[PDB]
């Protein structure tokens, strides 16, 4: 077995602290071993992000914009638990493809069906008008030619919505596959624990303050860096047994989901931390229908 | 007359400490009294900004890429000048327009007569590198449409040709002819003496530390508030005789340029602040044939 013990896990891509050459033979590895593994990985992401703006008093009050919601069956959970906590957050969930039916019939969650170009955004914008906006942005096109559009596209989002916070698909092209360099918006690179097993895909996290917009270049340097430190994570980090981590599953993806979950807040009072993650990982997989 | 005591003029945009409406009927008035006013105004802007990267130490080795140069007459002043001073540079000068011939015949100056678009910028970049490059631009197309089109081009300039530092043209569209929100560099609002007089055109300065490129929003409020402070500026401000002033002249701009003049470095030692800057305002004077 794998076995080893850890303080606490790599909570952001700096974090990681050692690299390894990419071998491309692990893209022919399973790449998922749960069942709606997917939803599982954005949940405990948006879960994250969203107490993370309760915590700033950001989240109350506002509209949260989701492009790329669809089917968005997660959703219906993080909607039901700031729902049930008492905060008011009413959903905009945008997509051209159709959403989980979960999601209809609730006032506070309005479905659009539709692929949004600037020119759209504009006139959401114009409409939500004058609430606060909170984007999360899941949209796929893949090329880098893909990749390099779907970042424009993000940050054309920003732009134009003019969000107080934002939370944004990333992943850095291949470095054998670059093209050109790009920007993005400034941000702590979230990690995602339950992302396929070789996955490079983090989320950007930024909130907004002054009416500023940082970005940050990305070069082909950075695309090799990204490459072996998420290689170094994926191969040897992920598949750790932590063996001083006293819960029910001792796999690096649940200490990793553990501290994030620790952040969440709940209506009930708990005697100890791992009483309330156990609590909300159980209702987590229940509803996901993960056994 | 109008006579007043100053201890130093409004050096940037934030430090105009008052307002007035603008009134359309200043249009029709006297916008240039000097010959040659516009050589005048952007050599004084220049100077100072390049100055300033002197005194950074980020001017000698680079090549300052100016677009938008020609004719440039004032800009075989300011190569003399760092040239003179020891500071090895050399300058690319592009335009589809041609070039003051005394620009000519100097190994340290390239001349290119080439209106840039993104492509082009690409490949002058790839052909400079590995040099440090100091952008000043100063395009001009006037409408809002093509204020907004040139200022999206000044930001392609820094993205692709990623300066060391940048001087761009600025002048925010006028609040009655507001289009759309826009971004532009974060950097200083340096205030330009000997502008038209009813100008409200500055010069954002802009020094690039880490990989980073901060960006702020502009909108139609800010339009407003632009206008308001300009039209001050110009209709009361420059309009004083400074009588605090010990110098040949007394005017507003003449005691506008004291200041930048006074953070110009010389060959020459001078037993007064005021001896340097007749001394350079001589020569300057002199050499564009300002009587
Ligand atoms: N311009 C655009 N606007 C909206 N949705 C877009 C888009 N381009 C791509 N997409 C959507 O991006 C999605 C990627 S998969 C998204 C999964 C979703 N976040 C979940 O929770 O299940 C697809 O549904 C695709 O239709
Ligand atoms: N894409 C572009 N590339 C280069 N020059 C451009 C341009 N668009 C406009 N211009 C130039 O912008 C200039 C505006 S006037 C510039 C005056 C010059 N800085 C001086 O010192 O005299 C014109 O000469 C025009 O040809
Ligand atoms: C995950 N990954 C691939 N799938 C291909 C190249 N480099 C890489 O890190
Ligand atoms: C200078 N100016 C104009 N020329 C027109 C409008 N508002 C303004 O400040």
């Amino acid at each position: 077995m794998d076995v080893v013990s850890l303080d606490k896990p790599f909570m952001y891509f700096e974090e990681i602290d050692n690299e390894l050459d990419y071998e491309p033979e692990s893209a022919n590895e399973v790449a998922k071993k749960l069942p709606y593994q997917g939803q599982l990985k954005l949940l405990l992401g948006e879960l994250f992000f969203l107490s993370k703006l309760q915590r700033h008093g950001i989240l109350d009050g506002a509209t949260v914009v989701y492009i790329g919601s669809a089917p968005g069956t997660h959703i219906r959970y993080l909607r039901d638990h700031f729902y049930n906590l008492g905060v008011i957050i009413k959903w905009m969930l945008i997509d051209g493809r159709h959403h989980d039916p979960i999601l209809n019939g609730l006032r506070d969650v309005t479905l659009v069906t539709r692929f949004v170009d600037e020119e759209y955004l504009r006139s959401i914008k114009k409409q939500l008008h004058p609430s606060k906006i909170i984007l999360i942005s899941d949209v796929r096109s893949p090329s880098t030619a893909d990749l390099l559009s779907n970042y424009a596209l993000q940050n054309v989002m920003i732009s134009i919505l003019n969000p107080v916070a934002s939370s944004l698909k990333w992943r850095c092209p291949f470095p054998d596959q670059w093209i050109k360099d790009f920007y993005i918006p400034h941000g702590n690179k979230m990690l995602q624990p339950f992302a396929p097993s070789y996955s490079a895909e983090m989320r950007l996290l930024s909130i907004y303050t002054g009416e500023n917009m940082r970005l940050t270049r990305v070069t082909k340097s950075d695309a090799v860096n990204y490459e072996k430190k998420m290689y170094y994570l994926n191969k040897i980090v992920r598949n750790k047994v932590v063996v001083n981590f006293d819960y029910p599953n001792q796999e690096y993806d649940y200490f990793h989901m553990y501290f994030m979950l620790r952040t969440v807040y709940c209506n009930k009072t708990f005697p100890t931390t791992k009483a309330k993650v156990l609590f909300l990982q159980q209702s987590i997989f229940r509803f996901l229908n993960i056994p």
